[PDB]
């Protein structure tokens, strides 16, 4: 399966009690496939609260979205973690369920070495017939890797690409040059346009769970090479994501896809939950954007 | 009473990377029997928690207790970036006697000060036990004030906090603040300066193997032999470098293998000891015990 | 005079003393002029070693550079430094000179809150009768300024711009976006292609001195929406940019024009002298690429 | 002149165009002479604003200090900067002057490696019939040099010492245990204390312009090791810090010393002036501890 295009990070659904909403999560991923049309999901990562839940819950959710997406778009599954048995665990699950590839954050909380982290990726990835995906992400793991040591890691050929969510576009335009024949994926939807022209092979985010469109539309339109439209788009895309963090990153998106008929829920405690305040404000920016 | 020395528990492990009940109560005897340390901190960064299951921690917080009984204190560390584990572990834990319980800052995901102490409270309302606030900026990244404390102790079942920051200005103001809290030290090589400053006790996972030291430096300091106490974390500085230098984790444990305790491996990623690793052991071993 | 462009961050020539060696400095300025090909220099730049000089030099230095290029093309003036009357002397030196705009690095090694840094910018653009454009370069000072408060100092009608030279490129769309009216300049050379398409008004560079030509193509293809192209100027740019860097950023630079016919000379100590092997190592560099 | 002790990081007075107030110096001078009693003074640090001023001024402070003093106390010259011909000149004049001893706070600004810092201390002491004793600074010049570049340094035996001025009490413990026959200064005023029980042979500290008795008794009491008399005198001056760092640093040291009768005069802009409300609140500073 051809791995390259947009993603949007899924967004999960919880009850007030913090359980799983199957019913809303089943909207949520319809409203990704039939109104955001976004190319594929990229299940279980930071912005489904991923690292909030036990195991069992990451392997249900990956369940539901295999199961209501079907083979209609592309499942990347993110099986990460500290605890590198459940990954291993959790990539074989996913790969048996049938997602197209799968993708792993760096370990973190403990400061592994190189030799470590190469040894993380080689393990997980040599147990299952799959394709693998690096994930970065150094505002929140603070692991920043080098070029040389990527090269290490690209050395394996089911290491197809990476997932790059530094705001190092230097690095970012290295990797592109020294590895032509492997997949980059942006992870900073308010600095889309900058990578596109970078040549990433397309976006996963969070936004992209109400913005798909105008994410597609920054991709498609750098493409072809309408620049100034493009940084139109950012700058919209850019309002909205302003007005977004300020009022509570995951919690408003929540409220954004409430406001359409998407019953995506609570945040996973100890994110807050959405005060009145809030909730009023997600309605103004609703009103703004769409 | 929660003062006193702790060793953070570290946690044997076998070739798979699979618990070693064995090997475990025999660190655990070590601690009681050679270290002779105050307590245990139980499912701290020491003992490789972050990178077990659910099942294995509550194991480990069993066979603890077990071969602990009531010979020494307890501390649970129950912390996580799941909120829902960390209530399930405290009451478990609580359920099992430990005498307190321990939570790190939920880390991973960005959360202010509203959500950390929500975090919190949640956690300690939920047992009848008392929390051990655990500020790890160095592996989090969350560093907070004097202020944000204070709010956090407006709960009363919070009894205290494990300062790993080395800004000792911090701990001096905190000191004096709040005189009824408990304040461990949590950064072995800094233990003096620490004790100096008024903590009411130090956990740390060189302890496992030089507790004895570790005790000489808290109760040297505390009857103002400053200067000896000096002397004692210069060799434990000099050991504590070595053993940084060789593989914290690895060394601590084949430290402990030297002397018959089968403190076993690290968890996966953790490297494997090499041999040259495994020959500065020897060597580390045979210079400080 | 309208100040959009290409300008090089003007580097001075100084011999084995440390002196300052007049005919290498003129050859710089024509080489970038008559070479490079730029649309004005930024002198007294970090780039022109102006920290590590008497203030003196850096008026000797503004006299040698006004009266080599005359009127030919634009100059900028950093005057900024840890001294503010020092400043706010060369802020007068210069308009005196005929500078067409002034610069000021933000105040570094004591931490001043932005009040004071504030009163640091309006005292020195409100002694004369010029232009100024502010310069962050977080990398180097460690000062952080958020959009709010780069408003604050936009206020000030003789505050025309800003020398952007951190990596935050959200911060750089929400800058272009929210002051349309004020000149943004980009001062990552290796990162060229990603500022332009965010709408930047021109570049203020180190290696411009001797990759003017790859500069002016990258900005220029950019501008006429020929992204391919300029990424493959950026990336060769680039690996130039990773050679420079690793043999000694200033050295390497300075043997490089060497290479160019420029007596470019010594770096001022504690900054090395190039080794016989950082040498011959430019020297691969020079015939790689130019 | 061995240089063991409590030294009074020189404060200097500047009248309202930031120019130099010898009247007001002079008055410092003395007052750390014959009120707080301390062993030397340190000048030239950045507590004198020494990194706002000119070469010139450097000098002209060096010689009033000088002249000022006598041979009553001890003398350190701090004469490092990134410029390392004005540190070589500034060695010399200040070891005509007969100062004790020199002292170079990490060449800053540009990113500089271990060869280039050991080549400008190198310059800077054997230049000169004097001792040299290192700055580091880690929170205003970003300067963390590690245990086995500072061994290479002090195989220059006139390098005599260093200066900790970073609460890193894992080095300073290092540094002691690795170097018995150097000096280690503590340059952090509310953590001497601890300091002091890791060994440290002496303190420089800004505060010590006003509070040079109990820092003496802090550093005395620790040495001797009465640690709880040490501790009950720490407890009194970390309150008095605390309402100094709250209400401005300099500024209210400063206002400390004219409510004794010591013109300190102004602080040197950028840095904000001592407000009206500034001056009722270092009143109240100075009632509750003088
Ligand atoms: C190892 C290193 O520090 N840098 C890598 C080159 O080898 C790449 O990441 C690029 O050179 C980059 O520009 C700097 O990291």
């Amino acid at each position: 399966t051809d791995m390259k295009g947009i993603y949007s990070a899924l967004l999960v659904s919880f009850d007030k009690e913090g359980n799983i909403n199957e019913k809303g999560l089943r909207q949520i991923i319809r409203h990704n496939i039939d109104v955001c049309k976004v190319d594929g999901l990229y299940v279980g990562g930071s912005t489904g609260e991923n690292f909030m839940l036990s195991t069992d819950e990451k392997k249900r959710i990956f369940e539901i979205a295999k199961d209501e997406v079907k083979e209609e778009i592309k499942l990347i599954a993110q099986v990460g973690s500290v605890n590198l048995k459940e990954a291993v665990e959790l990539a074989k699950f996913t790969t048996d369920l049938g997602y197209d590839a799968i993708s792993a954050v760096t370990p973190f909380y403990y400061k592994f070495d190189f030799e470590e982290i190469k040894h993380y990726y080689n393990t997980i990835i040599n147990s299952v017939d799959n394709r693998l995906i690096i994930y970065s992400i150094p505002f929140l793991t603070g692991v920043d890797m080098s070029l040389d040591q990527f090269g290490e890691l690209f050395e394996n050929e089911k290491i197809i690409g990476v997932k790059f969510t530094a705001a190092d576009f230097y690095l970012l335009e290295r990797m592109r040059k020294t590895f032509p024949n492997k997949l980059i994926f942006a992870g900073f939807d308010e600095m889309m346009l900058p990578a596109t022209v970078l040549g990433v092979d397309g976006a996963i985010g969070s936004t992209f769970n109400v913005n798909g469109v105008r994410a597609r539309q920054i991709f498609e339109l750098t493409k072809n090479e309408k620049i100034s439209e493009a940084l139109e788009v950012q700058h919209v895309t850019n309002d909205l994501i302003t007005d977004i963090l300020g009022n509570g990153l995951y919690q408003t998106i929540k409220l954004l896809l409430e406001e359409q008929g998407v019953e995506a829920g609570y945040c996973r405690q100890p994110m807050k939950e959405a005060t009145d305040e809030m909730k009023s404000r997600a309605k103004e920016i609703y009103r703004k954007y769409f």
